[PDB]
């Protein structure tokens, strides 16, 4: 279920926090990556590890969420000030890395589509707990991806208008921005920016882009409904690997959790109904 840690424990996965293994400073402080051997604790198998230095009854309650496409927490370090848990390692990273490659070659249009299915149903389980599991904003580097592009999510469970909206890259639900309102249909707003990354290829906020196409949102919505004009939208990298009712419904998907009414947004569940057809 979850394991208890030392520091001491955790300079020897981590082989004393070396700067080769510094994985990035994260939302929530520094990541870095380790091994467990299979004798480092009873029950337990070898395996790479991620172990993040955060900068509980909430602790223990996210050890309590297993689910397929949710990261494993295997344990924590509670150790003078220290707070430290220690996650499965998810071996190729966050999805944004690989999604706005320039050519993005091991994600075709039915890894794609299984990445989505795959972060539909963590969301869904996390909505669907005992206690409902909401992101602050659901982002694309809150999917990563094991050897296999398996999607599991990540960080899950851990003001005033100009806080709420600084540095903000698009994700954020419109109701949360202007209100401060957060619930499950907040994180499926984000999930549908993702969405409509996955199907462009293109970040939800890019600046670089000329000013009509700046936001992904903005610029996609008219388009979504356009079966003729999808292909505006659609990844160029995709062409040909789908049929234009897949990315018709699909773009269908995206429109309906992006909806500015978070009534008129799906459960999650339903997003997961309607993409494993496509599939
Ligand atoms: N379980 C994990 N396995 C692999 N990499 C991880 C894991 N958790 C976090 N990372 C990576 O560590 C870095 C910082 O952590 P995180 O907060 O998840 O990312 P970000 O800084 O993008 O918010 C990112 O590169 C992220 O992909």
């Amino acid at each position: 279920n979850l394991h208890v840690f030392t520091i001491a424990e955790l300079r020897a996965v981590t082989r004393d926090f070396s700067m080769t293994n510094f994985i990035g400073e994260g939302g929530f402080g520094p990541v870095y990556k380790g091994y467990v051997h299979d004798k480092t604790k009873p029950g337990l198998a070898a395996q790479t590890v991620a172990v993040k230095l955060l900068d509980q009854t909430e602790v223990f309650f996210l050890g309590q969420l297993r689910h397929p496409h949710l990261v494993k927490l295997i344990g924590y370090c509670y150790e003078d000030e220290h707070r430290l848990l220690v996650y499965e390692f998810m071996t190729r990273g966050s999805l944004e890395k690989h999604l706005f490659k320039k050519y993005a070659a091991s994600l075709p249009w039915s890894t794609r589509l299984k990445i989505a299915i795959g972060a539909a149903k963590g969301l869904a389980f996390l909505h669907e707990a005992e206690k409902p599991v909401i992101y602050r904003d659901f982002k694309t580097s809150n999917i990563l991806l094991d050897s296999d592009y398996k999607a599991k999510l990540s960080d899950f469970g851990l003001t005033h208008v100009a806080a709420r909206v600084m540095g903000t890259q698009g994700y954020a639900a419109p109701e949360y921005i202007m209100t401060g309102h957060l619930t499950a249909k907040s994180d499926v707003y984000g999930y549908g920016v993702v969405l409509l990354e996955l199907l462009s290829g293109r970040k939800a906020v890019d600046k670089t882009r000329p000013p009509r196409e700046q936001s992904l949102v903005e610029w996609a919505r008219p388009y979504l409904t356009d079966a003729r004009r999808l292909d505006r939208v659609m990844d160029p990298s995709l062409a040909g690997q789908y049929s234009t009712r897949a990315a018709h419904k699909a773009a269908a998907v995206a429109h309906q959790c992006v909806a500015l009414n978070p009534k008129s947004r799906p459960h999650m569940s339903a997003v997961v109904d309607a993409l494993e057809p496509l599939l």
